[PDB]
């Protein structure tokens, strides 16, 4: 009956309508403290989003994030952004933040460290390899899913094998960012932000923005395959990652986000929307398995055999189908 | 017995609704929940028709948990379609008195209180919301805690889950609820009326005024002080449910909450209440790969159709801050 | 490890060629059962597609089909004459069995002990139609009641499952059979215009001279009326699989076992009284829709759910009616 609980709550309502319900149905604990992380990283990925608050200001906000966790009267008040309330309003965040169990603030507050240089290190440049993709993707995204396993084990709720595996936690994240980056080509356009690595996209067109044009259609849809073939080799590891937890709350927050990625990139195969116009539940391992590979054979039977990713394509889902 | 399979077609043409449900539950729960289901019905019926005098209907009603214990009662004069529950009420009967006695104890009770509660209503519509909760326990809350108390009788649940009766009633008043609000239309064209007059009246001067057009911004305001009121047990149901250890359990006392709050989700600041159908269902992002059958994926299901609401709320509607007020309860506990 | 098995990933390619339905849930199977599950479909699907196939004469088939479970364990045996569409097993079917050999003997013993048996049973059948009821239930075992024994064998074998899951024969030939029936109601049309008649005889010809005329549009009520005897008796294999289903405590396997069987109930739900069944498509049609059929009270539910949707559908009028209302009853009884 917090009157600051009822309003993270209500920020994490405002800010997170994909993930909100599945936090609020988490066991004992973990809920206000995924609730409260949620709340931080959004928070942080708002700062960062951010283009008029100038890189000399920016750097400073990334890196000490963490540090304003434990200064009550921190807020701020200059951001033009959708989610700015958790900004203005952080003195309510960050004190339920400090009502947390010690054992999920030093979780939290670790990532948060990370994730702010992290983000500060990539605002002056592009991605440019795919090992650069990996390490955007890590910073942004899988942190957070090394993060989430951690306030698992932590709570008891899951094995301590579950926060110790950071690999796959990461791969995890990975894939889930990578799928996002995929499918919002045409909004970051919009927006002139860039995350197509470019070390793969110039090997189609001049500019990223030349994906756009419907001329440039044909080789859009060639990287569009590139890059999903890419994100796919990230699914046996969310397929072992999934199958080593035990409760079924922590269970359904962590694969139904899995699924609906798996979905999405069914849905953005060799599918040129992607550049103009867009009896089984995920609640038990075996059903999840059978939908991962149901959504990937619907991938495999429309690889076409010019496509330049085909055989590479056919290889990641042929182990996945296998091993 | 030749008598509990005539019972069981009897589930199957009377409860479209619950009869599969029903026939999953585990061991001893099966019968007695079929029996229980067969027995409302037939006080339902009774209830229901009007071709039945009050003089004989009070009677009855008073009179029917003792039926059961009559071998050869039964009611011939019955021109309902569910009839044929009345007309063959010995054999149904038989089965009662054949069920282990601390299920007969139960079945009893509930038909005893709700004749009488039944009784009391022949003569008067619903006034206050307080008279609304009172005739909701009579028809469906007394059903909840009635269905509890088999549970737990039955020892396939903890003794808690019939012990705790507020819990049960709140089962039972938020499906009945949301079955009055639904039903606008179809109780209008009936000519009995649900819906509390101590708020309608509040909005138009007979209840009837609802179905005119030029009513509907009063009636949409009306329908959406309601849903407020039932989004009241939600609390209580979600308590209720996280209680179950038995899956067949959980399945059966489950799948109709998620139902009904999915219902109230699609009504609420909705026009086709009045002037139209109301269409449930359809793709609601997050939920759609859940099925209602862990509690976890309840809890979420049911935050979920919160969400649905809180996003339609318009500033301009006088519940507007209570609707608020109730869906930030229910995601903060 | 993309060092592993190179023939083990061709055989999950032709698992998904060759089972558009199955593939995914099969793949999900625990541990050991994965790969022996994959295997015993595509070296059955191997011996379906030679037995299908016209071009080979009964002559040189009955051989193939006698001897196909010794041929599992001849490395270079393929067959390189088949025209049907999943030739390939066929092709390269060294690779299939090289993978057989793989699998940990006790598993090998129960795939090839349901091939031998599968082959007499199918060359027995190369040159009679289906009779009598009786002579349905035998064809029915030998080209699907095998599997679900075999399958259950396999689960025993595992020991993810409980030894009496194999050794109750009679509840695992029922699973197939209720399947195989439930195909062979549906697809009376496709049959028809492939020339293969599965129909019993003793059945269809107490409405017709010739099974060909329930194509006939004169004969569309007769039709349906047998349709309707034919769904009464696979009807009565639903104890059965109810009481296999309820014996199972692996989630992957109950997945596997259960997803076919309502799936079949379903069928047999929207073809029941459906003349649509002659004359074009059937395609499948509350509380279902909220539970999928992954635990057992939910499959319960969903079964029961599609007995009433046949139940109320009844005509007084069919010379089944009594029977198809006393088999729902019975059903609803336990």
């Amino acid at each position: 009956l917090s009157s600051s609980l009822k309003t993270c709550y209500k920020y994490l309502n405002q800010t997170s309508r994909s993930f909100a319900a599945v936090i609020q149905a988490l066991d004992g604990e973990m809920r206000n403290a995924v609730c409260i992380f949620y709340l931080v990283l959004r928070a942080l990925d708002t700062l960062e989003d951010d283009m008029t608050i100038s890189v000399e200001k920016k750097v400073p906000l990334l890196h000490n994030f963490h540090s304003f966790l434990y200064q009550p009267d921190w807020r701020f008040m200059e951001s033009k952004e959708k989610d700015r309330q958790v900004l203005e309003d952080f003195p309510t965040i960050s004190l339920e933040f400090r009502n947390l169990a010690e054992k999920y603030q030093t979780v939290i507050a670790d990532i948060c460290r990370r994730m702010g240089i992290g983000m500060a290190e990539f605002l002056d440049k592009h991605v440019t390899s795919e090992q650069e993709w990996d390490k955007y993707c890590h910073y942004v995204a899988g942190l957070v899913g090394i993060g989430l396993s951690r306030l698992f084990s932590a709570s008891e709720f899951e094995d301590p094998l579950v926060g110790e595996d950071t690999e796959r936690a990461n791969s995890m994240g990975l894939f889930l960012q990578k799928t996002n980056i995929i499918r919002d080509y045409l909004e970051d356009q919009q927006g002139g932000r860039e995350f197509w690595p470019q070390e793969v996209w110039s090997r189609y067109v001049k500019k990223l923005g030349d994906f756009a044009k419907p001329e440039n259609i044909d080789l859009a849809v060639q990287c569009l395959n590139e890059l999903i073939t890419n994100a796919l080799h990230h699914i046996p590891d969310v397929i072992t990652y999934l199958s080593r937890l035990r409760n079924q709350s922590v269970f359904n927050f962590c694969a139904i986000p899995q699924v609906m990625a798996i979905a999405t990139l069914a849905a953005c195969y060799n599918n040129q929307q992607v550049f103009k116009g867009a009896m089984m539940d995920a609640t038990n391992m075996p059903a999840v398995k059978a939908i991962i590979y149901q959504y990937m054979e619907e991938i495999y039977h429309r690889i076409p055999d010019s496509d330049p990713s085909s055989s590479k394509t056919r290889q990641i889902i042929s182990t996945i189908r296998t091993q």
